[PDB]
């Protein structure tokens, strides 16, 4: 298992990164410092997570300490849905850069295919509770992302939560200048994503798996929901390999040629989650984990199911 995967922009991306959604602002600086200290070189960020300033403090301090060099880090962020208009994309990227205290991003993603009305609210609502769309289409947002590459703000651009027809729309965009480098999607043994992964990989797009542990801290979790970390079948595979269940859940996507971005703010777990380059799941283990698919999503964007670009009505 090599530590990095080659992207279609010619750059290499670390296959293991640290997630930061829900990482409290008073804990995420130390989480990222610990992560870098114990070997992480890839941090997954987003403006909508409301903690990029604090992530940036950690990055800057580790650069200043010369624990790492900037070229060794791979920093990812994402354009929120209220910034899909062409006149807002650069400023949204620039706010992220200024918060992260960087002069470029390694990768900048369209966070969701759905554009929303611009304004202060991340989920602008009508009086009846529907999220108010933007009319700016996907393809025009992509052209604005391409301009960030040409301005030196970002090394690579990509997409997140795009279904295969939406990926295809960009690949088929008239005048396409840069292909997506990455599609970041939810993926774990309960949502195995074979069809969409195969499609993306066949086009040279690298897939990043988010919520690989099943996001036990997601704010809408219900007691009766399935739990990957507590699934006795996964625990058994972990025991056979003398690893933790989380370590198996992280190694699983790695062996599918995916990038994976587990989140933790717990120092012990941050270190645990990185010790996944010292064992191999068998093909039988992999197929067994794949067999647990139930099409179960952490992140279904349930407030946006009527948006024209809602991604999850299509099979994949
Ligand atoms: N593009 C998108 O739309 C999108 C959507 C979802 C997620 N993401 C990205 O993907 C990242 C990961 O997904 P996620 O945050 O939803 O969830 P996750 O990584 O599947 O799970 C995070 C949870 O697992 C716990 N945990 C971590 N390591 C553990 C271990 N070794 N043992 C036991 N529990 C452990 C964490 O607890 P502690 O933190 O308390 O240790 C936290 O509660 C996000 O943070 C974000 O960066 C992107
Ligand atoms: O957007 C994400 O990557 C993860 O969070 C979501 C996932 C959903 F299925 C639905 C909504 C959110 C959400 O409110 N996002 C904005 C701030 C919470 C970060």
């Amino acid at each position: 298992m090599a530590s990095r995967i080659l992207l279609n922009n010619g750059a290499k991306m670390p296959i293991l990164g640290l997630g930061t959604w829900k990482s409290p602002p008073g804990q995420v600086t130390e989480a990222v410092k610990v992560a870098i200290d114990v070997g992480y070189r890839h941090i997954d960020c987003a403006h909508v997570y409301q903690n990029e300033n604090e992530v940036g403090v950690a990055i800057q301090e580790k650069l200043r300490e010369q624990v790492v060099k900037r070229e060794e880090l791979f920093i990812v962020s994402k354009l929120w849905c209220t910034y899909h208009e062409k006149g807002l994309v650069k400023g949204a990227c620039q706010k992220t850069l200024s918060d992260l205290k960087l002069d470029y991003l390694d990768l900048y993603l369209i966070h969701w295919p759905t554009g929303f009305k611009p304004g202060k609210e991340f989920f602008p609502l009508d009086e009846s509770g529907n999220v108010v769309p933007s009319d700016t289409n996907i393809l025009d947002t992509w052209a604005a992302m391409e301009e960030l590459v040409d301005e030196g703000l970002v090394k690579a651009i990509g997409i997140s939560n795009f279904n295969h027809l939406q990926v295809e729309m960009i690949l088929n965009k008239p005048g396409l200048k840069y292909k997506p480098a990455v599609n970041q999607i939810e993926c774990h043994p309960y949502l195995t994503q074979e069809k969409l992964i195969q499609y993306c990989q066949s086009k040279g797009i690298v897939v990043t798996a988010y919520s690989p542990l099943g996001s036990p801290d997601r704010p809408w979790a219900k007691p009766e929901d399935p739990s990957l970390l507590e699934d006795p079948r996964i625990k058994a595979i972990a025991a056979k390999h003398n690893k933790t269940t989380a370590q198996v859940l992280i190694r699983f996507p790695m062996q599918r040629n995916l990038v994976v971005i587990p989140k933790s703010v717990t120092p012990e777990r941050i270190a645990e989650n990185f010790k996944v380059f010292d064992f191999e799941l068998s093909s039988q283990d992999m197929t067994t984990l794949l067999s647990y698919n139930r099409n179960w999503r952490v992140c279904a964007l349930l407030s946006c199911t009527s948006h024209k670009d809602y991604p999850f009505h299509e099979e994949f």
